[PDB]
């Protein structure tokens, strides 16, 4: 399986995009022009094997960055380590809730969610 061109993951919902302001007095004006480049989603592999939260992050905030580092990047995106970084701290967000949720979509079946 493979939603366009992840090869075998799961590509989330989009949703809202995070107001990442970093407490700098440019990162905050920078991330909030370029913010639309990124990805409004994330993709993902099943918590079924993973239990903690943090080390499903890692492994995603990989694979997303790893995408569109690779992928978007070939097809004439570019970014710099800055621009990653923001897409990074983006990730990092709204992964923590695609696993909140995946995680009530995998021990779920005890309860009825």
């Amino acid at each position: 399986s493979v939603v366009g061109g992840l090869g075998g993951y799961m590509l989330g919902s989009a949703m809202s995009r995070p107001m990442i302001h970093f407490g700098n007095d440019w990162e905050d004006r920078y991330y909030r022009e370029n913010m639309y480049r990124y990805p409004n989603q994330v993709y993902y592999r099943p918590v079924s094997q993973y239990s903690n939260q943090n080390n499903f992050v890692h492994d995603c905030v990989n694979i997303t960055i790893k995408q569109h580092t690779v992928t978007t990047t070939t097809k004439g995106e570019n970014f710099t380590e800055t621009d990653v970084k923001m897409m990074e701290r983006v990730v990092e967000q709204m992964c923590v809730t695609q696993y909140q949720k995946e995680s009530q979509a995998y021990y779920d079946g005890r309860r009825s969610s």
